[PDB]
């Protein structure tokens, strides 16, 4: 409701339509005239112009019609994720079956043969086992049409009944062919030539056992031999491959896999079906993780005595976990081990007859392998903790530990590491066994180092995930309750443990003292009891459409990323949820942009107010250049490999159809907000189901917190977009149009805010100039440096007053932005905008929260981060918790979890997390440290104020003397003064020097500089300062300070020359203050957009 238009927006048409008729679901004004038809899909019928909105009627209609004949066949309406199979089936798309076991996967695949065969469509359904081919078929037969034609094969086959199914396979008389998988590799030739319309698999393990199998089942939906080969030959040379555009490959739904999808082949749906095979994740998990600090059988006894059955013991050897088992036998529990009799225990455990199971970490899963049982599983006991163990010996040192010690110490180059003998031949020569040991202890930081044993511990968190998740997963559609006991003794381990588990997992373990182990008891049995009910169906199909690929890419590693769809331009990514299944899409930036022709630079006025215009936007791959009209070959470059948006709006419709729910999760600020937007109305007319989701926060906690505060989307933002987006056009396009005409450059104005920020560099020159004061630095003898003005020759300096007083010194408020941009960038000798790339790119990883923060709020969550840290790190005692500010849409830029730059940079080594670079680790330990002096309590100083006399003149200095008590002192460093006296200290050396008081500009400074003057935004602050060193105007010397070139002084010469009034900074604050009111609503939309016009009406005539 935004009085826009959008270039490809109209449903049918696939043409231009306004904004407000897209949001009503009605196509354009020249498809339908009429502002309120009876049925649209009638209407255009009766004018004539019915092109495209015939597909989305033919495919709710013939949906519906999978839907009716769903529910005759079978007693009721399809599931969750029979629906969403049911909406790619009428499609003709090809998809693995995402979904838990017991949902009804061979039930959907028989309906659908089914159903196709009614049209006449031909489908194979093949199965691992030829007992399942005989058990498929006895279903189809009563579930079938006289009309039906079902012929079947299998091992046990009859003669009468062989040689019938081998003369219809020649003759093409039938409708459905199960048959075993076996079947598909002996019978390779005659199933290639074939083309069926659906074909259906039960266990993709099965066929993917050989190669050759992958190959025969493209040719069987017909896809042809020479197009598998070329597809295969863009995967082995690493790049995607993009399948011909004019082809109609039949259905080829598949099981998910239980083992890993090995080899380069599988590659090959994802290129020609546009489907990735990948095995079931298990993210979904509802586990109470408890610790007991005791390894003692008399409390282990104690919970099996509560949990009574569906118990899993893991023992990390197997003679404590012999000796266990001797313990537990002798107090008549019903316990088998794991170790000798493996199969019998096992399958009596899976039953009931066993209620307590005893592993070992080492080879428990490995056996297993086949059987989850998670209806059996309920209580996973540790008895200690899961950790992969290495000797500190350097005879016996593992390569990764030399690498740390080594490339510290500066004997090995960055690149891949030598031999390992070789590395420890390195190590004997220059570091002794004891330096050895010591220099673990002093750098790595994130594992346990025990000097004694000589053992290097590291906790295997994956090892701890995976044989958690055996106590909780989805059954009957409900994630069931699990508990975990951990018995580590251990504090260093359990604390190593605890980070590791919240890093990866987001979860935590809570100790002995705080578990209430009959409520836990009570909510895993009533969730089982849940389970055991029939309990209808509760699935559903949730969308969730990031903008960016970075956020995308960590959404899949907590929710999981089980298959991958190859939609167009963009890749829609499925995981297994307790609500059901979830898609998750990057949308790879902006989908729309002002055209630049229509109107005034791209904005039309119709009946007084203005109405912006938005063609898609187009990327080329190639040069990188954007553009907004439409066009075959890159304006620059004539490239014709363009990342054309328009194909991402149209796949995102596409998708909307199959989704039942759409969640549009833009970045939490206005550039998002009109993404959303943009998005949300393009999607209207397909979908009803649309709302907004808020990520300040890229993970789990995040996206549940985001969906509690679910929204619309907010038209106050939209046009606080528009407002800023059309003052940088207009003031962009007719300032930098005059100076075309000056200096001849193309692009010469970016804006506003930027020429006041160049005016404010090039007119820094002088002031500096200006400001050269003579000095002389006095260096006393038992004293500090002190600078004074010039001409010193008095030889003693003599106080006059001193003064003792004890301050609580607070701490500095968290980073906000423009905090952040100022201090990083002068610490870490760093441009502003890199160093809002690292924000961004730590913000999108989920490490900390929402970079673009105007405000230094901090939320009660966000202040147990630094309580948790500061318990682990010993000192919480100094924990001083502050929520610095009540006002602000976004809380101050926070590490979300307790782990710090150190520990993290040790889990990148390890391998647990990945794509953090050297700069992202300084950066983050920046934000880490003022956040944690912000929740550290103020540091007790004694300070002192001292006049002194310098050559008759009454100077002033005030210095920190003692801290009677730490505070924030770990995390920012306070400085401590020597003391003065009242005394006459000789002055020992002066230096004479000439010292300018006003500086000159840099990075930081320049950041400092808008936000105390009012102009720029947290979103703008960087990309203002870049620009100016983008086009031209700014240059840093060797002093790292921003200094304007010859080119832009002459620029903002002919600026304030002729157009200052509009450049001027009280004009630039009052318009951002302005703007900001758009967004709150306290401004108006369209007038704001007549005072633009009328100040560039202006601009045209001078
Ligand atoms: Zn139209
Ligand atoms: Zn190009």
């Amino acid at each position: 409701a935004v009085n826009s238009k959008y270039h490809h927006s109209c449903i049918n048409c696939g043409g231009l339509n306004t904004d407000e008729r897209n949001e009503r679901g009605l196509p354009c004004e020249v498809c339908l005239p009429e502002d309120s038809p009876s049925d649209i899909y009638r209407a255009l019928l009766e004018r004539k112009t019915l092109k495209e909105y015939r597909f989305y009627h033919e495919f709710w209609n013939e949906y519906e019609d999978f839907r009716s004949f769903f529910k005759k066949k079978f007693g009721k309406d399809l599931t969750g994720y029979q629906r969403l199979w049911a909406k790619r089936i009428v499609q003709g798309k090809s998809f693995t079956m995402v979904a838990p076991t017991g949902v009804g996967k061979t039930t959907f695949g028989m309906m659908t043969a089914l159903w196709l065969a009614r049209k006449g469509k031909k489908s194979a359904l093949v199965f691992p086992t030829v007992t399942l081919v005989k058990q498929t078929l006895e279903r189809l037969q009563k579930l079938a049409d006289e009309k039906v034609k079902i012929f079947g094969f299998y091992s046990s086959m009859k003669k009468e009944e062989k040689e019938k199914f081998e003369k219809s396979f020649e003759e093409d008389d039938y409708h459905i062919l199960v048959f075993s998988t076996q079947f598909v590799s002996k019978n390779r030739e005659k199933l290639s030539q074939k083309r069926f319309d659906f074909v259906f698999v039960d266990d993709v393990d099965a066929v993917l056992k050989a190669s050759r199998n992958i190959d025969t089942l493209l040719m069987m939906v017909g896809i042809p031999e020479e197009i598998i080969r070329k597809a295969f030959s863009t995967i082995k040379q690493g790049k995607i491959y993009e399948r011909p555009k004019n082809l109609k490959p039949g259905i080829l739904v598949v099981s998910s896999a239980t083992a890993k999808p090995r080899g380069i082949r599988p590659l090959l749906f994802r290129d020609l079906l546009n489907f990735t095979v990948g095995r079931l994740v298990s993210v979904a998990r509802n586990i109470t993780h408890v610790r007991i600090s005791s390894r003692s059988k008399e409390k282990l006894v104690e919970l099996l005595e509560i949990f009574r059955d569906g118990i899993l013991i893991f023992a990390q050897t197997e003679e404590e976990g012999k000796e266990l088992y001797e313990y537990l036998k002798r107090f008549k529990f019903n316990v088998g081990e794991t170790w000798s009799e493996f199969e019998k225990n096992f399958e009596d455990f899976k039953v009931g007859k066993i209620n307590i199971l005893i592993g070992v970490q080492a080879y428990y899963g490995k056996l297993t392998r086949g059987v989850d049982l998670p209806e059996r599983i309920k209580y996973v006991i540790f008895w200690g903790t899961p950790s992969m163990r290495f000797s500190l010996e350097l005879d016996k040192a593992p390569r990764f530990v030399l690498a740390r010690v080594l490339k510290e110490m500066g004997l090995i180059k960055a690149q891949e590491n030598p031999d390992v003998e070789e590395l420890r031949k390195i190590a004997k020569e220059h570091l002794t066994q004891k330096e050895f040991v010591e220099k673990v202890k002093e750098m790595f930081r994130g594992v346990v180092v025990k000097d004694e044993d000589l053992e290097l511990i590291i906790p295997d968190v994956y090892t701890y995930i995976q044989a958690s998740g055996r106590s909780s997963r989805i059954l009957n559609g409900v994630l069931v309750k699990g508990v975990s006991v951990i018995f580590e003794e251990d504090e260093e381990i359990f604390e190593s443990l605890k980070t590791r588990l919240l890093l990866i997992a987001e979860e935590e373990i809570i100790e002995e003292a705080e578990a209430n182990w009959k409520e836990l008891v009570h909510e895993v049995e009533e969730s089982r009891r849940r389970s055991e009910r029939e309990l209808t169906d509760t699935s559903r199909s949730l969308l969730i459409i990031v903008e960016s690929p970075t956020k995308a890419e960590t959404l899949s590693r907590f929710l999981g990323r089980a298959s991958s769809r190859k939609e167009r331009n963009i890749i829609v990514h499925e995981a297994v949820t307790g609500e059901g299944v979830i898609l998750f899409t990057a949308t790879r930036g902006h989908v729309y942009d002002l055209v630049t022709k229509g109107g005034i630079h791209g904005v039309e006025e119709e009946n007084g107010k203005f109405v912006p215009v938005y063609n898609s936007l187009k990327r080329c791959r190639d040069c990188g250049y954007q553009f907004t009209e439409d066009r075959d070959e890159c304006p620059v470059c004539s490239s014709k490999n363009i990342d054309d948006k328009t194909e991402t709006l149209r796949a995102l419709r596409e998708i909307s159809l199959e989704a039942d729910e759409i969640l549009v999760a833009t970045d939490p600020d206005v550039e998002g907000e009109k993404i959303s937007w943009d998005v949300t109305q393009y999607l209207l007319p397909s979908t009803r189901s649309l709302r907004r989701i808020e990520m300040h926060e890229i993970t789990r906690y995040g996206f549940k917190k985001a969906r509690e505060s679910v929204r619309f989307v907010d038209f106050n933002l939209v046009k606080a977009q528009i407002v800023r987006r059309v003052q940088d056009r207009w003031i962009g396009f007719e300032l930098s149009g005059k100076l075309q005409k000056r200096f001849g450059r193309s692009n010469l104005s970016a804006g506003r805010v930027q020429s006041t920020v160049l005016g404010w560099i090039v007119e820094r020159e002088e002031e500096y100039k200006k400001s050269e004061k003579d000095f002389t630095l006095l260096v006393l003898e038992n004293g500090v440096n002190l600078e004074v003005e010039g001409k010193i020759a008095d030889d003693v300096v003599t106080v006059v007053e001193l003064q003792e007083a004890e301050e609580e010194k607070n701490p500095l408020p968290p980073y906000t932005t423009s905090s952040a941009l100022s201090e990083i960038s002068q610490k870490l000798r760093l441009g502003v905008q890199e160093v809002m790339d690292i924000l961004q790119d730590l913000f999108e990883k989920g490490f900390i929260t929402f970079h673009r923060t105007d405000s230094t709020r901090i939320s009660l969550e966000g202040q147990n981060v630094a309580r948790t840290y500061l318990r682990k790190i010993g000192k919480e005692d100094i924990f001083m918790g502050r929520s610095w500010s009540t006002e602000g849409a976004h809380e101050a830029i926070r590490p979300v979890k307790p782990i710090d730059a150190r520990e993290l940079e040790e889990m990148i080594e390890e391998g647990l997390i990945a794509d953090l670079t050297k700069k992202h680790l300084r950066v983050y330990e920046l934000i880490f440290n003022r956040f944690l002096a912000s929740q550290s309590a103020a540091v007790k100083v004694k300070k002192q104020i001292v006049t002194v006399d310098v050559d008759g003149k009454r100077m002033g200095i005030e210095q920190i003397v003692e801290i009677l008590r730490d505070g924030w002192n770990l995390f920012v460093p306070l400085t401590v003064s020597p003391r003065f006296e009242h005394r006459t200290y000789k002055i020992k050396e002066k230096k004479f020097y000439k010292k300018h008081t006003v500086p000159l500009f840099t990075q930081a400074s320049i950041v400092e500089e808008m936000k105390k003057r009012g102009i720029g935004r947290p979103s703008t602050y960087a990309k203002i300062v870049e620009v100016l060193f983008r086009r031209g105007y700014v240059y840093e010397d060797k002093y790292k300070r921003v200094r304007p070139t010859r080119f832009g002084v002459m620029v903002y010469s002919y600026l304030k020359e002729r157009y200052e009034k509009y450049v001027t900074e009280e004009t630039t604050r009052r318009l951002e203050e302005i703007m900001d009111k758009v967004e709150r609503g306290e401004e108006d939309y369209q007038a704001t957009l007549r005072l633009l016009y009328e100040e560039i009406k202006s601009l045209m005539e001078e």
